[PDB]
Parts: structure tokens; C-alpha cells; sequence
């Protein structure tokens, strides 16, 4: 029901929500790195999570970094049984490099509800 | 419960759904612009929204523009408490430019259900 | 309620989930192709689906292909009334080409819950 969070390093930051009606929790870097121009990387968050059953955690793009620096968020699907560290793959769509300092909010964890019903095979999906 | 929509300009178009089983509402441009090759922009929708509590609005990619012109949708997370204008950041993955005329469907607003439970810290997520 | 699946070719593979807490079903290619460097394509899955009402199927990025080969997933929104073949548009963010063999897991189908309430127009979203 609640969102579980295991801290893996000193700096690690307990995911929180920027506001009441906020769609997601703030995922932040625990490392100083550089998302190279037209390049990509996996940033360290220093944390591992367990999204509530009946949902999966989506690593979603932060508006600011997107509009101003053209930072895209690759991958992003964290399954509810996954126990490893959350990595945030970042793609720099720009010709310019982009710098990340420990503590910067690099993304947001949205807890999206899904369904995992069984799969039946048919010959006709209509009607 | 319903999807609220405040119109900000003349041209603004009340978000609607292309069909009964449609996943989202049609977000359209209220400006004539050009998403430059290997470039990006924030298109004006002329509208502000309030997605139903218990969800957030996702600006999602339209299939056609994606397959034919390689148009990607950056950012995209609209929180339920946000009151400003909805901007649709578009990334042109192609070497060719791409033109948008007022009224063109530039994306789709999907209302996705999420959860915002409190966050507990543990030492072990398993078991 | 269940996830319907119509097989369109010999090779077609009945979508399954890699694990109990898995967020999505494994979508795989039924064709040998190459996502060109800084290029994109629509891969054939040999299948058509009908996601449960009250949800839409999201073609989501697979972590491995993202981190190691910089493969992004364009479009991705499959509506619940859609009856055609599921195509997986893939964008190669790298300078290197990328090869897909029949049977390779090219993505994952996440069944996300949404809402499609009516749309009301207001002058003020706040309060
Ligand atoms: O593609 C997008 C993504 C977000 N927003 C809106 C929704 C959200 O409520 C607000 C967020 O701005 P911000 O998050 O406060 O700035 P930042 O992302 O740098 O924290 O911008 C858009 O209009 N278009
Ligand atoms: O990556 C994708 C995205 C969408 N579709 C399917 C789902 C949807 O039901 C249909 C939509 O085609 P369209 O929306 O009618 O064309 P357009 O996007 O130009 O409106 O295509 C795919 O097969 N692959
Ligand atoms: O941006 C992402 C996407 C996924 N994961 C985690 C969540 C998931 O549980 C695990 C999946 O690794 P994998 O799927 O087993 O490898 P592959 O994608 O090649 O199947 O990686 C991340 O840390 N960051
Ligand atoms: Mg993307």
C-alpha cells in the first residue's frame, strides 16, 4: 500500500512529492555526472524501491530539464518485484552537454495503476 | 470526476476523444509553428486543465506524427493541481523540419490513474 | 477483463509476463530488421490485441535495449477499440545500427488504467 524505499548510500534522498496534487515523487541524483551532447547515461539514485502491488513505478521526465535542456527519459519501467537500484537513463537530445550535481532532481516516480489479467487467444477481437 | 477545461484563446479547442474506446482526448495546436529538424519546441494549446483527482494527465504521442515524421513527445506529465497552460514539447528526430498549423492534433491527453500513498523507509524490500 | 490476443502469423508469440510482479507482457518481433543509426522503424509483432475496457495498452521501452543500444520507443498508445496489428516504432538514438531477429523481445505491453469522463468547460479550475 505505502511506497517502500531502501536507502543505499549516504546522500540518498527519500522520494517525496513536490505538492498535494503532484503526480509523482522526486527522484534525484546521488552522483555528479554529465549527460553528453547527443548522448545518454544511467544516473545513480542511491535507492531501491517497491511500488505498491497493482501498479508499477514509471520514471517520468521532469518538465524543466526537458524544455530547457532537451533531456529525454529512456526506459523508465520499474516492475513491482524488482529489488535493484533505480537507474535513470537520460538522453541528451542537444548538441550541448548537460551537467548533473548530487542532489539534483533528475526525474519523477509516478505510481501508475495497471492490470495483469491472464491472456486468452481468439480469432476475432471484435463483437 | 469530469475533466475540467479552461479556454485561454479564441481558437482553443475543447479536448475530445476520437472514439468510444479511445485512450485519450485530442490536444491540438493554437499556433502555426515549425518543429525544426533535430530540434524541439513547446506548442501552444490555448487551454488549461484539471485532471480528475486520483490521476494525472499524460501528454502522449500521436501515432501518425510519430511513424511518418519522427515526432517525439518530451516531458508530458501534467499534475492535477497545475493551473497553467498546457504546453506540448515536441522533439523532431528527423533531418527534415516539420510544420504545424493552428488546429492540428499535436498529441493526446490520457487520464492515467495513479496512487500517492505515503513513503516508508525500510532496510529490506523483500519478504 | 482478460487480455485478448489474435495471432496473425506463424511465428507470432502469445504475449506473456516475465515474472509475477512484472509490469508488462513481452512484445516480440516476427521479422528480421534493422533499426538504422539515428533512424526509426515500425516492427511487426504478428499480433492484434484488445486491452481490457477501462485501460489502454502502452508499448513501453525495454530497459536492456535502452541502456545498451539507446533504443527509444515512439508512439506507443494502443486504444482499446483498435483492431489492427500492433506495430512498435523504434528510434535508434545511436550512431550505430541495431539488429532485430525474429523472436527478440522488442518491448513490453503495459495495461494502464485510465478514465474517460466527460469534459466540462469552466472559466476557473481553482477552488
Ligand atoms: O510537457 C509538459 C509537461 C508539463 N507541463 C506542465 C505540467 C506541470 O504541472 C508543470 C510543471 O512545471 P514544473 O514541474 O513546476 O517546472 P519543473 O518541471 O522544472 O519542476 O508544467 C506542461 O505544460 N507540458
Ligand atoms: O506505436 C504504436 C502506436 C499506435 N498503434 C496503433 C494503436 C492505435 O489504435 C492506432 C492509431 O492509429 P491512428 O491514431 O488512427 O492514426 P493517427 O495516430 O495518425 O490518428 O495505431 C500501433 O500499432 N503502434
Ligand atoms: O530506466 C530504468 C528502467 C528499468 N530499471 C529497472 C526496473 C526493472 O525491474 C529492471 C529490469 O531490468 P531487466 O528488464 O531484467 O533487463 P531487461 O530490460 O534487458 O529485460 O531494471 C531501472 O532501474 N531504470
Ligand atoms: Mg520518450
Amino acid at each position: 500500500s505505502s511506497l517502500l524505499v531502501k536507502k543505499l548510500v549516504e546522500s540518498a534522498t527519500t522520494p517525496m512529492r513536490g505538492s498535494e496534487g503532484a503526480a509523482g515523487y522526486d527522484i534525484s541524483s546521488v552522483e555528479d555526472v554529465v549527460v553528453p551532447a547527443m548522448g545518454r547515461i544511467a544516473v545513480s539514485t542511491g535507492i531501491s524501491i517497491r511500488v505498491p502491488d497493482g501498479t508499477y513505478g514509471r520514471i517520468a521526465p521532469r518538465s524543466g530539464l526537458a524544455y530547457k535542456y532537451g533531456i529525454d527519459v529512456l526506459a523508465g519501467v520499474i516492475d513491482s518485484d524488482y529489488r535493484g537500484e533505480v537507474k535513470v537513463i537520460l538522453y541528451n537530445t542537444t548538441e550541448r552537454d548537460y551537467i548533473i550535481k548530487k542532489g539534483d532532481r533528475i526525474a519523477q516516480l509516478i505510481l501508475e495503476q495497471i492490470v495483469t489479467p491472464g491472456v486468452a487467444v481468439v480469432l476475432d477481437l471484435s463483437d
